[PDB]
């Protein structure tokens, strides 16, 4: 109950959120329905409009004015933001030239550069060339600043997962909001769109920017505005509250603008209506800058012009609807769009079984719009699965497309022709990122980065420490002139064994066979060098990768590749190794197709064995080091050893073959020579990290040998292609992929054909970032490189996303 009886004299977009029973006069007590009877009277005051005319400066103060043009308005910090152009002959600040932030250029009482976040609603980063003829504001600040070509939203792309991203630097399945529209199992409550539950504390996960602010002594304004408090009135508060007292007064300041997703939406991306609502927000953009200009704050304030998402052509008739796939649409719920979620209508059906609701959603039309996955076989870099609002069905839907129920569902809610929330690697889906400021470059290009990676920066340019995120803390210091945060590599946990040859033959019990007993000090001091690594640097050009956990595991060299076993897996937690541009790819002679050969550096109770996959009728084994690559008939028997093996699935070892025997030697011919690191992982609770040895829920039967639920590769390069990449001399490249390890190709609907036609297709969908696979394997790989710290930092988070 609000007794709304109290008034807003005085306390006009107060930043203390006062509750019941006294009546509120802050930016969001609209949407609360909360304010004091004279909220509208005296604090969205609209008389004359926004802008100073010739007639009324040095006028008499007017205090019904929504902004004054009277000589005393600066010192009430109350102009029209066109004031001092108007009335005293100054320019706006977009017909300035660009001149360099060296220092920052602050008024006495400022003790540091505050943060201004103008937030943009669906701003497609094709915008900005796109566009760029009616946004002379907007492109100032880019063309002057820092800015990146295209930064890249969270999955799903919708507007609430991605503020609140923006905001936390966590991905949405660690925040919480992990849509619009959710339902929480445990709190049994329905999180809505449109509602009073979704203004509940217990949905909003992490810490935001203003939380993080606020225990750390620095003061913010508040994020959020209501929708019918207009632009022009947030943008004329926002420069009320800088000029408050210093004690007063904020540091970080938030403006939202509705637009141009809500346009988007109804026109599509480029619809012709589409240029009104981009003029309009340089408009907002150009009034901030010559309001910061009139409180000399100009060269003061770190402003970022950042979206949540981008906006893609979607109509009604690109609908698929369930009911043309199952049978028992009505026991189902579905959460609808560009993306689905799929549970149970009720949980007292023990006839709801998922496994034939995605065997029927599985490949049943050819040219269908959207792919069924159980969420934990999603590719992990959308890192959508960890959360209980997140329903174990889960549909990707293709650009452009929506998917729905019934056919009724759509045309009683065409209505609209623009949507988002597919993929986020979508182009269509990409936004902006600009930073303009002292502490940001001077007209710098930055490469495209995840919008995760923001927090950390802004608690940079706040001298905040962050709350625990997601972003990569020092891999967007490339951004900044000065506030650098100064990261060092953590310190590796485990130290390796190096073993020698310690074993005979006739100890193992493996049930492996070999054709190798075929038979002199020229090569044979020669393979003796080659086991205590003297092709070492050839094979590990970046440094051993750093366990930074507790475990026990041997160094294995070899001629062709350089391994990290692992005792407690009976499995390499990583095998390294380098094809160069001229390398040939041989087959698997004939008598060795099944050889698997015992390694005499490591016990047999370290082992994998034969027996067991002899046994296990639905498990067979591949190798990390690919055979087909060996460089030299003999060198090939390394290939075979027991210590290079691992647990694959027959419809696996499909895709992991056509890697090896194909693809790796394609990148190495294209990139000139690549390092190729390769392993396991284990994520059986799919939380995006490692899994203990006791979170393992399969092994190959009768046997202590874990099965992975993934494999990963880094491909490493010279980002200057004409050095080969074990002779490079500046910064690297890399591409990489956490592939699943699934028995059946069912996630590939053309894989009755030839690998060559669905495999590659298939590693693209699953590309991933260096940094992902070191959350899954606990390893800390380019450790000793040449290249900065946060260089290798940025090529950490490159996600290499085959978009054209
Ligand atoms: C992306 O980055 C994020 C952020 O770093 C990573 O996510 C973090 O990962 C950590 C490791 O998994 C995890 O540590 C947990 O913490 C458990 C309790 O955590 C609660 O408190 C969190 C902090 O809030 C406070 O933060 C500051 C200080 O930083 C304080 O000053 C403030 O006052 C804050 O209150 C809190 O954020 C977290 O909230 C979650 O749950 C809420 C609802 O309950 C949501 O609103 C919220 O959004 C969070 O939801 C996410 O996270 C939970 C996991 O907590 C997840 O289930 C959801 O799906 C969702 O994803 C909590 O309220 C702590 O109990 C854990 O300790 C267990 O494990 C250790 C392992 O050694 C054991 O020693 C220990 O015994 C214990 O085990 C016990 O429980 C077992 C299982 O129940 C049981 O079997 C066993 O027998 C024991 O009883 C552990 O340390 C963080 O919680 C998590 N943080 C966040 C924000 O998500 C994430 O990994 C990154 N992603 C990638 C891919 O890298
Ligand atoms: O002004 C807003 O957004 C500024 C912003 C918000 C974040 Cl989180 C990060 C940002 O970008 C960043 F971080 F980069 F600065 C910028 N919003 C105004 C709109 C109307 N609206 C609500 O009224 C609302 C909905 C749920 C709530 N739960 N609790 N309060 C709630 C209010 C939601 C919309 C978004
Ligand atoms: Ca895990
Ligand atoms: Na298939
Ligand atoms: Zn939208």
């Amino acid at each position: 109950w609000t007794a709304t009886s109290g008034s807003c004299k005085g306390r006009c977009f107060e930043l203390q959120e006062v509750g019941p029973p006294d009546c509120r006069c802050d930016n969001l007590c609209k949407s609360y329905s909360s304010c004091c009877h004279d909220f509208d009277e005296l604090c969205l005051k609209t008389a004359r409009g926004w802008e100073c005319t010739k007639d009324r400066c040095g006028e008499v103060r007017n205090e019904e004015n929504a902004c004054h043009c009277s000589e005393d308005c600066l010192s009430r910090g109350d102009c029209c933001t066109n004031y001092q152009v108007v009335c005293k002959g100054e320019s706006h600040w977009v017909d300035d030239d660009c001149e360099e932030i060296k220092v920052p250029e602050c008024p006495a009482g400022f003790v540091r550069p505050p943060l201004i976040i103008f937030s943009v609603d669906g701003f497609r980063a094709s915008y900005m060339k796109k566009g760029s003829k009616v946004m002379p504001n907007i492109e100032k600040l880019r063309s002057c600043g820092t800015h990146a070509p295209y930064m890249r939203p969270v999955y799903p792309t919708k507007t609430f997962p991605n503020l609140y991203t923006l905001a936390t630097g966590l991905y949405p399945e660690s925040h919480g909001i992990v849509g619009n529209s959710m339902y929480d199992p445990v709190f049994d409550a329905s999180f809505h769109l449109r509602g009073r539950e979704k203004f509940n504390h217990r949905w909003w996960g992490g810490q935001p920017l203003w939380i993080t602010a606020t225990k750390q002594g620095v003061r913010a304004g508040t994020f959020f505005w209501s929708v019918s408090i207009p632009h022009e009135r947030r943008i004329l508060t926002i420069l009320q509250w800088l000029s408050l007292p210093d004690n007063e007064r904020p540091s970080v300041y938030a403006f939202y603008s509705e637009q141009p997703d809500f346009s988007g939406h109804k026109y599509g991306p480029f619809g012709p209506e589409m240029t009104n609502p981009l003029r309009e927000i340089d408009k907002t953009v150009g009034q901030l800058m010559d309001g910061l200009k009139q409180l000399r704050l100009h060269r003061c304030v770190n402003v970022i012009f950042v979206g949540d998402h981008g906006m893609e052509d979607v109509t009604c008739d690109r609908t698929e609807f369930l009911s043309n796939y199952l049978t028992n649409v009505d026991d189902i719920t579905l959460v609808p769009g560009t993306l689905g979620r799929i549970r149970a209508k009720s949980i007292n059906n023990s006839k709801y079984d998922p496994k034939t609701i995605i065997a029927a959603l599985t490949c049943k039309k050819p040219d269908q719009h959207f792919k069924p996955y159980m969420k934990q076989h999603l590719p992990k870099r959308l890192h959508y699965a960890n959360n209980r609002r997140i329903e174990d069905i889960h549909l990707l839907v293709d650009r452009r497309w929506h998917v729905a129920r019934k056919p009724l569902d759509v045309y009683k809610k065409c209505f609209f022709q623009g949507d988002h929330g597919f993929d986020n690697k979508v182009n269509s889906m990409q936004t902006v990122f600009v930073g303009y400021g002292p502490t940001f470059k001077y007209r710098t290009k930055v490469p495209p980065f995840e919008n995760i990676e923001l927090y950390n920066v802004m608690c940079d340019l706040l001298g905040l420490k962050p709350a625990p995120n997601n972003g990569t803390h020092g891999s967007l210091n490339h951004l900044l002139r000065t506030n650098t945060f100064r990261p060092t590599m953590p310190d590796e946990v485990s130290r390796p064994n190096y073993p020698g040859i310690m074993y005979l033959q006739s100890e193992f019990d493996l049930g492996c066979t070999c054709d190798d007993k075929v038979e002199n000090k020229l090569e044979e001091l020669n393979k003796r060098l080659h086991t205590k690594g003297s092709t070492k640097e050839r094979h590990l050009l970046y440094g051993r990768p750093a366990v930074l956990y507790r475990t026990s595991y041997d160094i294995l060299y070899h001629t062709d590749f350089e391994s990290g076993y692992s005792e407690i897996f009976l499995m390499p937690l990583w095998t390294s190794y380098t094809i160069s541009k001229q390398a040939e790819v041989s087959s698997i002679p004939e008598h060795l197709t099944n050889c698997v050969r015992p390694d005499v550096r490591v016990s047999p109770g370290f082992s994998q064995n034969c027996l067991a996959y002899k046994n296990d009728k639905q498990m067979s084994y591949g190798f990390l080091f690919p055979p087909y690559l060996s460089s030299s008939p003999e060198a090939k028997y390394d290939a075979f050893l027991v210590t290079n093996m691992v647990p694959m699935y027959p419809a696996f070892k499909r895709v992991w073959a056509y890697f090896q025997r194909v693809l790796v030697k394609k990148y190495a011919s294209e990139r000139n020579g690549v390092n190729v690191i390769s392993g396991p992982i284990f994520d059986y609770n799919y939380d995006g990290l490692r899994d203990t040895e006791d979170e393992i829920k399969q092994y190959v039967e009768g046997s202590s040998i874990p099965v992975p639920t993934h494999y990963y590769s880094i491909i490493t390069s010279c980002l200057d292609f004409t050095q080969p990449a074990d002779k490079c001399d500046g910064p690297l490249s890399v591409s990489s992929f956490i592939l699943p390890h699934r028995p059946d190709n069912d996630e590939s609907c053309n894989s009755s054909e030839d690998e060559s036609k669905w495999v590659e297709e298939l590693m693209k969908m699953h590309t991933a970032r260096v940094r992902d696979i070191e959350h899954l394997t606990g390893l800390d790989f380019y450790r000793k490189t040449s290249r900065s710290y946060s260089e290798i930092l940025t090529l950490k988070t490159y996600l290499h996303t085959y978009e054209s």
